[PDB]
């Protein structure tokens, strides 16, 4: 048992609709990994699989740098799904994750929801419908049937999952959250409590891994996932780029022995 602390795209295998974007002038870094490129009739689907499994007997702390597309919540990406599973990126490409109503079984994780999916009953309850980069953050469980259900709670004073995933700011160094700019998603797990917490957009959420359907005596794949209009056979209309800087991200955990 030795924790490792790692940074960089070389610790990930990319699968599906992912590439490198060199010198994104709108984001202020050397490069990002970019989700939701090209055009397909059944939409776009991508994952990064961390090359090591995570031992859930031990704590982890991740800091993932993500920028959401500056796009309406019906032409852009479905969101971010930070997903823990025994399932792997190839099965994710075929089966889906945590950004709709169905995906990979007995899995769970944290979503930044950036796409209003008219077929999604979850998007209705969370009032995602409307103009104005309307989104929400939540932990999601996929049960033994692959059905996606929100779990855990928002634990900010505000006690809502709603967040604006982008804005029209021309003053992005003003100290405030600009969701179209790179921002920290902090995912922290403490083995001795079973608590997983997500921090993003100044907001905080918490669940137990038992409420995610995961177990402390197991090692899991970790997938950074995105999808754009995936499964709506409405094709792709627009740029839906969901971009992450893996070099400026940092992952501390105990890999599977
Ligand atoms: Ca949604």
């Amino acid at each position: 048992s030795t924790p490792i602390t790692i940074q960089g795209k070389e610790h990930f295998e990319g699968y599906g609709s992912v590439d490198i974007q060199k010198k994104p002038t709108d984001l202020g870094v050397s490069e990002v990994t970019r989700f939701n490129v090209g055009n397909e009739s059944n939409g776009l689907i991508g994952a990064l699989q961390l090359k090591n499994k995570i031992d859930f007997s031990k704590d982890f702390n991740f800091k993932v740098r993500v920028a959401n597309n500056h796009q309406s919540n019906t032409t852009g990406a479905d969101g971010w799904g930070f997903l823990f599973s025994k399932g792997n990126a190839e099965e994710y490409l075929t089966n889906g994750g945590i950004l709709g109503d169905k995906g990979l079984v007995n899995s769970g994780g944290f979503k930044i929801d950036t796409g209003y999916i008219y077929t999604s009953s979850m998007d209705k309850t969370e009032k995602q419908a409307g103009q104005g980069y309307r989104g929400y953050g939540a932990f999601v469980k996929n049960d033994s049937s692959g059905n996606s259900q929100m779990v855990g709670e928002n634990i900010d004073k505000s006690k809502t999952n709603f967040l604006n995933y982008a804005d029209n700011s021309t003053n992005t160094s003003d100290g405030k959250f600009h969701g179209q700019r790179l921002n920290d998603v902090i995912l922290t797990y403490v083995a001795s409590t079973g608590k997983m917490r997500a921090e993003y957009a100044g907001k905080t959420w918490e669940t137990s891994i038992t409420d995610l359907g995961l177990s402390k005596n197991q090692a899991y794949n970790f997938l950074i996932t995105s999808s754009q209009r995936w499964g709506l056979n409405q094709g792709i209309n627009a740029n839906g780029w969901m971009r992450t800087d893996l070099k400026g991200s940092e992952f501390t955990f105990t890999p599977e022995a």
